[PDB]
């Protein structure tokens, strides 16, 4: 639980109830700890500029290789929350990820989605009808995904929430998917060599596509440098598996 950071008091409204609704939703889960690059926990840098700090906390399943959550702070004002469930290829499951970005004057990004492990870019049929069902949420101010973003689904939420009622209603929105998506975990098969073996490429593809993310490698570099920053965003955060 979060009851022990010292980050989570400082951050933006928004960040702390997502916080709590991820943890809340890994909670009673069949957890084991995962143990990230040297055993890596809470962090702190700085060089030239402003220090950023960052909570990881990293857990693993039977279903998930790796489920990461990172809080991070950027001097004073610029706070952040990382999400990313990764799937075992064997149970061909998607990709739960989200990021929340919040300055001063609000919240300028908040993400999320389950994204697509399959060659033909498709989530499970059951994934498809549960999200359907939803319905379309009404967000004022969507962004446009960047051009490495093709990784994501038809289903992705980018947006910069306009007032409180859409900042809640994104929470929402990110409690369902992971309510979906807890759901078809318990209801997933193991599958054939070759069908693990498409979703293995797909979560490489998703990974080395994040990797094209300078708004974050620049945040990174600017604290710790660029060597640190690059075996961060390959080891830590968006690591290739085989
Ligand atoms: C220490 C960790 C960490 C940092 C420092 C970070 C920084 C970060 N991510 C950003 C955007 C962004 N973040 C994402 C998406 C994601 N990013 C992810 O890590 C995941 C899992 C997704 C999607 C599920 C996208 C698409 C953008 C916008 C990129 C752009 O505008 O070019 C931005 C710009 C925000 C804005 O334009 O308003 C920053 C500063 N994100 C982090 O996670
Ligand atoms: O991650």
């Amino acid at each position: 639980s979060l009851t022990n950071s010292s980050l989570m008091p400082t951050l933006n409204p928004m960040i702390q109830q997502l916080a709590l609704a991820i943890a809340a939703s890994w909670q009673s889960l069949p957890l084991k700890p995962y143990q990230l690059p040297e055993d890596l926990g809470y962090v702190e840098g700085r060089l030239e500029g402003e220090k950023l700090v960052i909570e990881n906390r990293c857990y693993q399943t039977p279903q998930f290789r790796k489920m990461h959550l990172e809080l991070a702070k950027v001097g004073k004002g610029l706070d952040i929350l990382h999400c990313v469930m990764f799937p075992e290829p064997l149970y061909g499951l998607p990709l739960f990820g989200c990021d929340i970005v919040a300055g001063p004057g609000g919240v300028s990004a908040a993400i999320a989605d389950l994204s697509p492990t399959q060659s033909d870019r498709q989530l499970p049929a059951a994934y498809q009808k549960s999200l359907a069902e939803l319905g379309q949420p009404e967000f004022e101010q969507q962004r446009e995904l960047p051009p490495w973003g093709e990784i994501f689904s038809e289903y992705c939420l980018f947006i910069r929430p306009s007032n409180v009622t859409e900042e809640e209603r994104f929470v929402q929105r990110v409690v369902d998917f992971l309510q979906i998506h807890c759901h078809q975990s318990i209801v997933a098969e193991p599958l054939s060599e070759a069908q693990t073996l498409e979703h293995r490429q797909g979560q490489i593809h998703y990974c080395q596509q994040q990797q094209k993310n300078d708004k974050t490698r620049r945040v990174l570099e600017k604290a710790f440098g660029e060597a640190w920053a690059e075996r961060y965003m390959s080891q830590v955060l968006f690591d290739v598996i085989q």
